[PDB]
């Protein structure tokens, strides 16, 4: 099983602190952003997964041992933190999970979608 | 002397990757420009650069010493690899160097742009 984890609308946050020239906030945000996907990698791995990328906003991820899913995105979203929150989509190839990854970014996002469950 | 520096079509490889589902190609990718942003910090600190973040693919920092800015950038135009270029903007704080930033993105990429000079 393959899982994308993307963060949403990371960019307003980050272009906002350039154009209002708060360079702390930026700071803050991007090291924030660092740390988040480092929880989040941390807490997959405790579950079997091996780590594919955990870098910038993102961490993808698979498992070839069996996991449950509302477990580990309802720990997902409980790295929220000041209104940025995580969209997950989960396929059984990387490409399945970058698929529902989109539909998930494009369907309120703070929400996984599972590749399998869309084709029907 | 604000400087902001981004990866260009950075997407494009990675989406690749997703699509064709090539994960060591898509990590490949992911710890490459997690690497090449460390070259471009470490080189920015060398010429008495602070950095603000260095994360995902790209790198911000300020300078209150002075700088030659065409070596800056003929060096970060020289960490390209496989097809994935730099662009850069520069100003006089943060807003400024975001703008021009957008500029070199909107006018072929692999490219510095200059707030001041954008203006005039
Ligand atoms: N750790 C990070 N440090 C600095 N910039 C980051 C980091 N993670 C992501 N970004 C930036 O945030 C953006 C991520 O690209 P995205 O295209 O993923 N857009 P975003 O608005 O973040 O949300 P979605 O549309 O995916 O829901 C780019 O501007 C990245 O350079
Ligand atoms: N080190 C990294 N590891 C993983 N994904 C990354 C990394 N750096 C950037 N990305 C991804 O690449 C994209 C960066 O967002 P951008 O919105 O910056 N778009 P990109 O096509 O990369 O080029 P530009 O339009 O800026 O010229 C997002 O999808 C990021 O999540
Ligand atoms: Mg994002
Ligand atoms: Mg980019």
């Amino acid at each position: 099983m393959y899982i994308a984890i993307d963060g949403d609308d990371v960019g307003r946050k980050i272009t906002s602190s350039y154009l209002s020239n708060s360079e702390e906030r930026l700071t803050y945000i991007s090291n924030k952003l660092n740390d988040t996907t480092k929880k989040i990698s941390k807490m997959l791995l405790s579950n079997g997964f091996e780590i594919i990328f955990q870098a910038a906003d993102g961490v993808t991820a698979k498992t070839d041992n069996e996991v449950n899913l509302n477990f580990v995105f309802d720990k997902i979203k409980s790295y929220s933190f000041d209104e940025i929150t995580f969209s997950a989509g989960v396929g059984a190839n990387l490409r399945e999970a970058y698929v529902a990854l989109l539909n998930s970014k494009s369907n309120g996002k703070n929400m996984i979608s599972i590749y399998k469950d869309i084709l029907e």
